[PDB]
RNA sequence: AGCUUUGCGCAGUGGCAGUAUCGUAGCCAAUGAGGUCUAUCCGAGGCGCGAUUUUGCUAAUUGAAAACUUCCCAAUAGCCGUGACGACUAGUCGGCACUGGCAAUUUUUGACAGUCUCGAGACUG
């Protein structure tokens, strides 16, 4: 009903977003920059939840041809691309060349054995095109998703230094820039970004965003990645306010408080 | 002029508990310790290692001994008789000595004890 709707609605929104996102990438050789950042942190989310949509429908459409797929293949590009792949024929699992970019060898063959006997039907050819333009719809937002963190990425050399050049973006733009940021107690800093979580407490996370999913925080056992969040939260505000006074433009009180974070963790870990 | 607030030092008088007190040329900590109700909120120490039932005094116990310049033998330390010595006329007296005795009316082995009356008497056994 509403499928082709919103896929056209996110094909605006994103076209919109896209041109800016471009136009500011071009544009690298008061409407500030930060604005557009966050724009483009929210609709990454957008678009992550259309992909959703999108793999719930081609499942239900799949699961009459090959039910037995997606305990398989449980990640929605891998799945989406297993379908485009196969299509009706089934018979595409053998001396397929394709394949071998999208799975592992262990897939393949299960996939193989399983396709063998699987007690499924032919589509209709007007199913198989449903199918095969959805595929090419959520190719195309994977695409432009991709586009979009690479420029979020492109976009404080000691913040950075000690956490990365993404999540310094996405915690600078949710404050509303650097001064902003500069500004905040630690115990604020640990909690922008931070989602509210329905239950269906514990198994939750209550409060952590946009440091707790962060590469140098997730990088350490469950149970301590609480108390790294706090730590990194702390030394990352100050290094915030040494940036917002452009002091120490080479990164060397990035690069201590990294070194000091390290050795932290390394003694946690001992 | 008194009254009064906070912190520290020194003493006196009370209460409570010994599963806790102390040390930290070890590490981390307001540039944030620690957050299991409880979080755009709270805000100080934590971790590892180490010591463990002071001293004087007093009391009790163990044992032969519990920690600081007695036992034993010999002898010396009232009268009636008797033996001598002596004195005075068979008798008497004085002192000395020790070889039997000293609860049956005049003496030293208990007519005493209790009671009552106003220094004095009575009653009972």
């Amino acid at each position: 009903a509403k499928l082709w709707d919103s896929k056209m609605f996110a094909e605006i929104m994103m076209k919109i977003e896209e041109y800016i996102s471009k136009q500011a990438k071009a544009s690298e050789v008061a409407a500030p920059e930060y604005r557009v950042i966050v724009d483009a942190n929210n609709l990454t989310v957008e678009i992550e939840n259309e992909l959703n949509i999108i793999h719930k429908f081609i499942r239900d459409k799949y699961s009459k041809r090959f039910p037995e797929l997606e305990s398989l293949v449980p990640n929605a590009l891998d799945y989406i691309r297993t379908v485009k792949e196969l299509g009706n024929s089934l018979d595409k699992c053998k001396n397929n060349e394709n394949l071998q970019q999208i799975l592992t060898n262990a897939t393949i063959m299960v996939v193989s054995v399983t396709a063998s006997t699987t007690q499924g039907q032919q589509l209709s050819e007007e199913e198989l095109e449903r199918l095969e333009e959805a595929c090419d719809m959520a190719l195309e937002l994977n695409a432009s998703k991709h586009r979009i963190y690479e420029y979020v990425e492109s976009r404080a050399p000691n913040l950075s230094i000690i956490i990365g050049a993404s999540t310094a973006a996405k915690i600078m733009g949710v404050a509303g820039g650097l001064t902003n940021l500069s500004k905040m107690p630690a115990c604020n800093i640990m909690l922008l970004g931070a989602q509210r979580k329905t239950l269906s407490s514990t198994s939750v996370l209550p409060h952590t965003g946009y440091i707790y999913h962060s590469d140098i925080v997730q990088s350490l056992p469950p149970d301590l990645r609480r108390k790294a969040a706090r730590l990194v939260a702390a030394k990352c505000t100050l290094a915030a306010r040494v940036d917002s006074f452009h002091e120490s433009t080479e990164g060397k009180v990035g690069y201590e408080l990294k070194d000091e974070i390290e050795r932290k963790f390394d003694k946690w870990q001992e």
